């Protein structure tokens, strides 16, 4: 479930009160009660990469495997649009 993933990952980070963390909760904050989807869910997914190597922030093995499930919500079989892979798989070059 998309808005559990969010959800959680919202939270793991929240209990680290960490400013360098601020931009990325507001964005899962705007996305969860956007879920209240694969396009959103993608989305996010490019900036918390994005954000993470920009400013040099390194997620959790938790938090990774997280991301990593909300990218599998948003890419499961015939339910969106087409993906050509799974997050981040070289196979789709």
């Amino acid at each position: 479930n998309a808005k559990q993933i969010v959800h959680e990952l919202y939270n793991d980070i929240s209990i680290s009160k960490d400013p360098k963390y601020s931009d990325i909760l507001e964005v899962l904050q705007k996305v969860y009660l956007k879920l209240e989807p694969s396009p959103l869910i993608n989305r996010l997914v490019n900036y918390l990469y994005f954000t993470a190597y920009t400013n040099k922030i390194r997620f959790t093995e938790y938090q990774e495997e997280l991301i990593r499930n909300l990218s599998e919500i948003g890419r499961t079989a015939g339910i969106n649009g087409l993906y050509r892979a799974d997050y981040g798989d070289k196979s789709q070059f």
